[PDB]
């Protein structure tokens, strides 16, 4: 699971983006994506992630789902989620898949990176917003 | 229920801040929840933000009014004002000038809400 850790506090949005591109081929510098995604001091908005994704030639959709979303096997990984971690309100993960009760996620937090996560935990952080991407 | 409707598709954050003009690190995409907070702190507010679920509305302490981050269709950084939980239905304010204040079912609200609530007091 090819994931790009962040470094500046604000980078999480650019980072999940780039993590996604790598997977589906492309490479892209985070400072660039900062400027594309209109990431500012307080991270990126959900919107910013989208516009950007579109401009890298991605077919983007976003939805409000609930946990049941993960009961459906055609779910095309990877994709992005908006989550809340403690005081980080504009955080995001990459979702790679799910062997077991558990999700394979990538937290651009360089101290976490890719990791398994329980669904209780995930539910409790996840905003319901998912952003699905595929190349055009 | 004092609510200030918005004008541009971006003002929704400033608009909910209207809580009893033009500001606060609000860029071309509405705002971040972060921005709403900082701002609220300016204006002299004590700000508590938390991830909740619907059980939150089971709380008799619940200090209305307060703010929520919700998704409306493809408006991903939208927000409402929550005025009260008078029964199985909520009193909300949608800065969307075509909606403004309105009752809302909890199934509907659950379906739009991101879980994020931001509580303010002077
Ligand atoms: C600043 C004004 C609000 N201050 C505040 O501390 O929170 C408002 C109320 C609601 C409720 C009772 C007292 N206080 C905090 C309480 C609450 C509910 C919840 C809650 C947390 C998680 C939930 O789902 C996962 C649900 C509710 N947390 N908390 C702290």
């Amino acid at each position: 699971y090819k994931l790009v850790p962040q470094i500046d506090t604000r980078d999480c949005g650019p980072a999940v983006l780039a993590s996604v591109a790598k997977h589906y081929g492309s490479n892209y510098s985070i400072a660039y994506l900062r400027e594309l995604s209109k990431t500012n001091k307080q991270g990126t908005t959900a919107l910013g992630i989208v516009e950007a994704a579109k401009k890298l030639g991605f077919e983007t959709r976003s939805i409000k789902a609930d946990m049941t979303l993960f009961d459906y096997n055609d779910l095309t990984y990877p994709f992005i989620v908006h989550v809340i971690k403690g005081k980080r309100l504009q955080h995001y993960y990459v979702v790679y898949g799910s062997q077991n009760n558990q999700l394979i996620i990538g937290d651009p937090d360089p101290s976490v990176k890719v990791t398994r996560m329980s669904k209780e935990r995930f539910q409790s952080e996840w905003t319901g917003l998912a952003i699905f991407l595929a190349p055009q």
